DNA sequence: CATTAGA
DNA sequence: TCTAATG
């Protein structure tokens, strides 16, 4: 956590870069699993070699450890960053859409820098040209203080369309954040769960209905039950315009609501935490269900939940409430 | 790890 | 169809 701190920081360096700027999935792949183990490693790597016990770690690393440890840098990681391609992927990659396989592309044909890729529009799909286009508001936080004004806005219309629907807002915004990255939807209603054929209008009534007074402004993609989109809130009487932000609403099962709800609400730890605790219990928990254990090795068999209750009876746990679902 | 675009 | 990009 801070004893081979140095070691897993410069090693996450050197992985991030191979599987962008490199496309060595492989030498990525390895970086990873090694960070991860000396990680774990309970004392203070004092060479190389000592490292290089580890299972993961080869000769190739430990070189790396020794020069890290020899002096507090190494050249590759010097070299990389200063790199202006490889700096030039870092960025294109920051846009929305862009992935590293069209920074690389990108690259190639010239385009390094935002101004590029104005100029370039043309070469950008619908998705990078949003991205493009909303840049700086994309980059920008969300205050919780406009999270409840979005809340707000979007449990209305929901409303206003069909008072069967159920959504939630989810993320660190359920659990309490100051403020979050974008916001997070589940949506569901009761004539859709497991069996029942779809409804692929139940996701499009809505955002539909989210157009039509102006909080949605952009489709960066939309499916039957996943939309992905740009949002903004009215601005006001003057003087103050808000930043465009990014919105997903995604139709879920009523049958399967709670387990959604539950997970998506995390946190990443709270999460795996309850997780493992309903391995003790004699179940299994996912983002769909929560099915008994078979003592054969596994079983199945989901059990109904009508609530975030109904799974915490079932761990016999402590309800708790999002706010501290902090770990 | 599954859903969407796009070519 | 595959492959990229999101989350
Ligand atoms: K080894
Ligand atoms: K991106």
């Amino acid at each position: 956590e801070t004893l081979n701190g140095g070691i897993t920081d410069m090693l996450t360096e050197l992985a991030n870069f191979e599987k962008n700027v490199s496309q060595a999935i492989h030498k990525y792949n390895a970086y990873r699993k090694a960070a991860s183990v000396i990680a774990k490693y309970p004392h203070k790597i004092k060479s190389g070699a000592e490292a290089k016990k580890l299972p993961g770690v080869g000769t190739k690393i430990a070189e790396k450890i020794d020069e890290f440890l020899a002096t507090g840098k190494l050249r590759k990681l010097e070299k990389i960053r200063q790199d202006d391609t490889s700096s030039s992927i870092n960025f294109l990659t920051r846009v929305s859409g862009i992935g590293p396989s069209a920074a690389r592309k990108f690259v190639d044909e010239g385009i390094k820098t935002l101004e590029d890729l104005r100029k370039n529009e043309d070469k950008l799909n619908h998705h990078q040209r949003i991205g493009l286009k909303y840049f700086g508001d994309f980059e920008k936080r969300i205050p919780r203080e406009e999270m409840l004004q979005m809340q707000d806005i979007v449990l209305n219309e929901v409303k206003k369309v069909d008072s069967e629907y159920i959504a939630t807002v989810c993320g660190s915004f359920r659990r309490g954040a100051e403020s979050s990255g974008d916001m997070d939807v589940l949506l569901t209603h009761p004539s859709f769960t497991s069996e029942s054929t779809k409804q692929p209008k139940l996701l499009h009534q809505v955002v539909e209905q989210l157009q039509k007074v102006h909080f949605i402004t952009d489709t960066l993609s939309k499916g039957e039950t996943k939309f992905m989109g740009v949002c903004q809130l009215p601005s006001k009487n003057d003087e103050k315009e808000y930043p465009h932000r990014r919105i997903d609403i995604r139709l879920i099962p009523k049958d399967q609501y709670y387990c959604g709800v539950l997970y998506f609400t995390g946190s990443d730890i709270f999460n795996k935490n309850m997780r493992a605790h309903a391995l003790e219990k004699g179940f299994t928990i996912n983002e769909y269900t929560i099915r008994p254990l078979g003592v054969t090795g596994v079983a199945g068999e989901p059990l109904p939940v009508d609530s975030e209750k109904d799974i915490f009876d079932y761990i016999q746990w402590k309800y708790r409430e999002p706010k501290d679902r902090s770990e």
